[PDB]
Order: structure tokens, then sequence, then C-alpha cells
């Protein structure tokens, strides 16, 4: 999509709403699978709500797009290679765009709280470019996301419950290495309405469940090699004080000469389930994390679908 120029990135939509265009500053790559990142400081310092997203991606070149909220983007630069990292602090993912999988809208009345004393101060946009053949004419690129914000407080607040492995070790050649993650949920009810899975090249399947009175309700189950959008939850899932959240990524060691651990680089691995929820405004918190596996013996009664690939 076109570069803005003289009109700037902020469009007022009315007295209390405005659209913010986060775009690449006319960038040109040189190699394939290049990863680019930029930051936008929120224009308002007071609290606001991300109520909508609109992708502005040149359909030829872009593989996927990710947008985060954080307070300390990795580079105080115009743009940068995301191998240097996205944020110094916790990067809160808000929006994922996939080529072969068109995203879903936020439910009306649900919004991410940003800015203010506690909300994110910056957005970080990440654009993964696939094929770089589109630069034979040599145009610059301004692909990115147009985000809808409002000062109007939303009755429901969007949030992110991130489940992720930290201690996994994938022995070389090994056929099946499971990565389990489990936490007991101790907040006010949330309603999970979407999930995204993340793995590197060795993941076979990733699936998260709710365990309430020792019974596994499925949140999401996905092949991590399939374009990593936020897919919507079939039937929306409440999670309540007492419930336990459980995720397993399934990995293979085949075609690897040396053991693989959890890490940044592509020759490393990751086991991330991004459970995306909403809560009642007055009870909501914006981000939760599980990096533990507190109920490991519980994983014996896991459904057998979680072990076969989709
Ligand atoms: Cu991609
Ligand atoms: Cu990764
Ligand atoms: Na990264
Ligand atoms: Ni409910």
């Amino acid at each position: 999509n076109e570069c803005l120029g003289t009109i700037g990135p902020v469009t007022p939509l009315d007295a209390s709403d405005f659209a913010l265009d986060i775009r690449m500053p006319g960038v040109t790559p040189k190699e394939s699978d290049t990863y680019f990142c930029m930051s936008m400081r929120l224009p308002v310092d007071e609290e606001a709500f991300v109520i909508d997203f609109k992708p502005r991606a040149s359909m030829d070149t872009v593989h996927h797009m990710l947008l985060f909220g954080c307070n300390m983007p990795s580079s105080t630069g115009s743009y940068w290679f995301c191998d240097e990292g996205t944020c110094t602090d916790k990067a809160n993912i808000l929006y994922a765009w996939a080529r072969n999988a068109p995203p879903t809208r936020l439910p009306k009345g649900v919004g991410f709280r940003v800015g203010g004393e506690t909300g994110s101060k910056y957005f970080v946009l990440q654009v993964h470019y696939g094929d770089i053949s589109a630069f034979r004419d040599n145009h610059k690129d301004c692909s990115g996301v147009s985000v809808h914000l409002t000062r109007v407080p939303q009755p429901l607040i969007a949030g992110m419950y991130l489940m992720m492995s930290v201690d996994t070790v994938i022995p070389p050649g090994e056929k099946v290495v499971n990565a389990d993650i489990s936490c007991q949920y101790k907040m006010y009810p949330m309603h999970v309405f979407a999930y995204r899975v993340h793995t590197h090249h060795l993941g076979k399947v990733v699936s998260g469940y709710r365990v309430r009175n020792g019974q596994w309700t499925l949140i999401g189950r996905q092949n991590p090699q399939l374009p990593q959008a936020f897919y919507p939850v079939e039937h929306p899932v409440d999670v309540t004080f007492g419930d336990i959240l459980a995720a397993r990524c399934v990995f293979t060691g085949e075609g690897r000469t040396e053991a693989t651990h959890i890490g940044g680089t592509s020759s490393d691995e990751m086991c991330n389930l991004y459970i995306m929820y909403y809560m009642e405004a007055k009870y909501a918190l914006s981000f939760m994390t599980c990096t533990k596996n507190v109920a490991p013996d519980m994983f014996r009664t896991i459904p057998a679908e979680a072990n076969i690939p989709i």
C-alpha cells in the first residue's frame, strides 16, 4: 500500500477517535526472508483503546505482519532488522496478519488499552518479506497497519495470556520431544476468543486446553508450520480462578546434527501459545504469562489429538 507523504500518519476520525498508520519508511531489502521493525510513539500521552486494525500490505511481497505494544523498542532508529529484537521489555502482541489466512476482527466493545501510566508507550511493527523479486522495478515499500484508537473507554478489555517453554531441550535425531506448559489461573474470569501458535521449523503441533475438574476443554490446536495468524476459538472459553491452563508443543529432532534448545535464532526453538482473551473492564488485566509446568503429572490424561499432527 501507498506511502503517505504530506498528510502524516494520524487521521482524526472525530473528536475522540483517530486512525494511526504504522508503515515502513519506504524500505528496500537485499536478501530473502528479511525481517524489518519500526516503532511509533503514541501521539496522545493519556490512555486510549485500540478498537480496530486494518492491514495495508502490498499483496506481492509481504508474508506476515506483527504488531506489538511495548515501552522500549530495541532500536531508537528509523527501522531495523528484527534479529536485533523487537522490544527490550515485554513485547505485547496485539495484531497478527497472515497472507494465506485472513485475520478476524476484534469483537465490538472489546479493545486493547494502550498509553496512560501503565499501557504501552510504543507500537512495534514487524514485517516479514517473503520473495524479493518484486524489487526489479526498484520501488520503495510502505507496507504496514492502520490502527483505530479511541479515548472512549471500552466495556470489555482485550488481553494476552502467553504460554511459553523455556527449558526445552530437543536431542538430535530424536523422534518426539514434548514441551508441556501448565499454570493455575488465579485472576477474574477471562474469555479466550483467539489463539496464535509459534514454533520454529521443528514443531509438529501445538495445542492449549483448559483443565477444570480434571477435564480438558480445547482452546486451540494448530500445525505451527501453517501461517501463524490469530485463529479464532470455535466456541469461546471462560477460564476461572481454579482452572489450569495446559499447552503442549510437539517437536522432532530429525534432520538435526546437534541438540536444539529454546532461543532467539532460527537454529533454536520456541514453543509459544498466544491465548487472546477479553475481560470485563473493571476486572481486566492486559497480559498474563505461564512459563512453568506446575501440573506435570496431569499431562497423562491429555487428549490424544494433541499428539497426532493436524
Ligand atoms: Cu511470515
Ligand atoms: Cu520464534
Ligand atoms: Na525476534
Ligand atoms: Ni462465558
